[PDB]
DNA sequence: GGGGGAAGGATTCA
DNA sequence: CACGGAATCCTTCCCCC
């Protein structure tokens, strides 16, 4: 009942740099973001393996790669070119299933159970997927297997790199058991811990605890997610999803409080992101702020109608001055995010 | 009591 | 010193029948 084979380009944005100039194959490659701010202040989108292999891992700042791997080649961030490469991609893996979920830009879901039985099947056309996105554009990815979207994700994470696996229903039964519940898709660093606290070290153990505390520490929803897992009856199916907001977020030169100064970048963004808008009218506009001490700070409004860009200029304003008005520190970061789309 | 929303923020993942 | 970006969930305050 059921078979999901899960899709995962590895070390993506590395690996189409590479694909693009293959002198860099080889040798470590680390594509980066770059804030203004100072020489190579930023952060590390991510790096491939030749590079891994000492710690140089997206999250970390430019600043400490340098230092570990000083005369590793450094790139920057070109998104827009990994994602048409993605797009081509994803028509790619359409060709193998109608049921196709696209999780995000190197990720994707594919409902193989009408199109083909038993998994030494599944397998096959695992291969036959790699060889084809491998042929065709050149990039490697991993491939998991198994009954239901979570179990078919973690798969792949066993597998990396380069990989293909597929997790039996008798497995699934030992991981509910002994998979690390921390290993678990959607049980990031905080809920782990909540988790410790009360006892709940493995999937299973959440079978062995009353609901309401459950709910009441993690939320219902992450309750009775992890539960249903527990009980080997996930089932979500594999729809497609559509984009439910865009927007953009520049750090500035310094930080600051004075209007006038952040208005510019508050502006760009504005201007950027309708671009991106496309053909899409927004009804709600959040503007977003960074504050000097890492936290994020945020206000916005719906309108019972499309907003213009003359309207999200003027009101993009009184919200930077609502936040400032109700913050005191100074902004870091400030952006525009456009949501509720008409229709 | 409880439905229907909006807003600000928490948590997670890429 | 820690960047861009986006979804989902959760708490909370409201209006109101
Ligand atoms: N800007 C930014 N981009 C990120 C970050 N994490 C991931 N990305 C982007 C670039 C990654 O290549 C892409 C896929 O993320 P993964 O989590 O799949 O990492 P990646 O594919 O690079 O390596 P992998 O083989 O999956 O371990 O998403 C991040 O922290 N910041
Ligand atoms: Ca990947
Ligand atoms: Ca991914
Ligand atoms: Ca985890």
């Amino acid at each position: 009942h059921m078979i999901v084979l899960f899709v995962d380009f590895d070390y993506f944005y590395a690996q189409v740099e590479e694909v693009l100039n293959p002198s860099l194959k080889g040798k470590p490659v680390v594509v980066c973001v770059f804030s203004g701010r100072f020489e190579d202040s930023g952060a590390v989108a991510t790096a491939n393996y030749e590079a891994r292999k000492f710690g140089v891992k997206a999250g970390i700042p430019i600043v400490e790669a340098k230092k570990i791997l000083p005369n590793a080649v450094y790139l920057p961030m070109r998104k827009e070119v990994y994602q048409q490469v993605s797009s081509r991609i994803m028509n790619l893996l359409r060709e193998y299933s109608e049921k196709i979920e696209i999780a995000s830009i190197d990720e994707a879901y594919l409902d193989i159970s009408d199109k083909v039985r038993d998994y030494r099947e599944a397998y096959n056309l695992g291969l036959e997927i790699k060889n084809k996105i491998l042929e065709k554009e050149k990039i490697t990815v991993t491939v998991g297997i198994s009954k239901n979207k979570v179990f078919a994700k973690i798969a792949a994470d066993m597998a990396k790199p380069n990989g293909i696996k597929v997790i039996d229903d008798e497995e699934v039964k030992r991981l509910i058991r002994e998979l690390d519940i921390a290993d678990v898709p959607g049980i990031g660093n905080i809920t782990a811990e909540k988790l410790k606290k009360l006892g709940i070290n493995k999937l299973v153990d959440t079978l062995s605890i009353e609901f309401d505390k459950l709910k009441g520490m993690i939320g219902e929803a992450k309750a009775k997610y992890l539960i249903s897992l527990a009980r080997d009856e996930y089932n979500e199916p594999i729809r497609t999803r559509v984009r439910k907001s865009i927007g953009r977020i520049v750090t500035m030169k310094r930080n600051s409080r004075n209007l006038e100064e952040i208005k510019p970048y508050l502006f760009r963004a504005i201007e950027e992101s309708y671009y991106k808008l496309d053909k899409r009218i927004p009804k709600a506009i959040h503007v977003v702020a960074v504050t000097e001490d890492l936290d994020i700070v945020s206000r916005g409004r719906t309108f019972p109608h499309g907003i213009s860009k003359e309207t999200a200029y003027s009101e993009s304003v009184k919200l930077l001055q609502k936040i400032l008005e109700e913050d005191e520190r100074k902004i870091r970061a400030i952006g525009v995010r456009f949501s509720k789309f008409i229709e």
